[PDB]
């Protein structure tokens, strides 16, 4: 038999471990490096070239069955022809909201099969990287195998790299940001599981007001494209996933004139990380090293 107690305190338990399993494909990248095979996937999965999303991780996009290949969009019917025995997925809310399951289709989905839910919310990192690895243990995964050792391994020396280099570095100011055509988004740290671990490794973030954030309950600040400069920044941090502009494609002239983006001193963001080691230790490197060769010039 098989149990898992998820982040909504919900204990499903099946009377074998579930062969066909659905999930986020942000879930699906991170249960794949723990050896966990999905039978379904939704959410950005593709690109239009065809290749994997970067929230695919190293999935094999072409065996699994993509039910949908944005967020927000799940096929029912499709999902039945699967034979689905759990649903796995991330949530960013107090409800317990399953991410990216459509809401004018969510009952429907719930019928077929139970739920677990992974919470990214008002958390750091380290959080729900280990809730995930558990889920992928008790899913058969092999938790002492020497990949996934090594990965934890190699993500606490990458950890330990950016609070060396948040020391060394204390007036660099990081700033994250998200693009879309009417406003780029500034987040602060707090309600991020990247952006508040980043911090509590000792990271310079700059942080909008309570007050700028209200319109989000918190999350982030909207700014009009005329007015991306409003914060001095020496490194900036930008949304990496599918639905949001990537730095080399912003035209915008008030972006192209940012001391950070004319020193070359941008990089991504994971706004929602792929929940294994392997897919972390990255974000945690690449940030040590922006911040270890960074100039200040905001």
């Amino acid at each position: 038999p098989w149990s898992f107690k998820d982040d909504r305190g919900t204990t499903v338990k099946l009377d074998k471990v579930p062969a066909n399993i659905v999930a986020f494909t942000g879930v699906a990248a991170a249960l794949f490096d723990y050896g966990v095979e999905v039978k379904g996937v939704f959410g950005p999965t593709t690109t239009k070239d065809g290749k994997p999303d970067v929230q695919a991780g190293d999935l094999d996009v072409d065996k699994v069955t993509v039910l949908g290949n944005e967020w927000g969009k799940l096929n029912v019917e499709k999902y039945a022809s699967l034979a689905p025995e759990v649903l796995i997925t991330t949530t960013f809310d107090t409800a317990g909201t399953l991410w990216s399951v459509p809401e004018e289709s969510k009952d429907k989905v719930a019928k077929l099969a139970p739920s677990v839910a992974i919470s990214v919310f008002d958390r750091q990192l380290t959080q729900p990287l280990q809730r995930m690895w558990e889920l992928a243990e008790s899913l058969g995964a092999d938790m002492k195998a020497k990949k996934v050792t090594d990965a934890k391994a190699a993500f606490d020396k990458a950890a330990a790299r950016l609070r060396a280099a948040a020391k060394a570095k204390p007036e660099i100011r990081v700033l994250a940001g998200s693009a879309s055509p009417d406003l780029f988004y500034v987040s602060g740290t707090n309600l991020s599981v990247d952006l508040e671990y980043f911090k509590a490794l000792g990271v310079n973030f700059v942080e909008p007001s309570e007050d700028a954030k209200k319109a989000t309950g918190g999350w982030f600040e909207s700014l009009s494209w005329e007015n991306v400069d409003k914060y001095p920044a020496d490194v900036i941090i930008m949304d990496d996933r599918a639905s949001t502009i990537q730095p080399a494609d912003i035209t915008e002239g008030t972006w192209k004139q940012l001391p950070a983006v004319k020193a070359g001193q941008v990089i991504a963001r994971s706004p929602e990380p792929i929940l294994s080691y392997d897919k972390c230790t990255p974000l945690l490197d690449n940030l040590a090293e922006a911040i270890e060769n960074a100039k200040k010039v905001g």
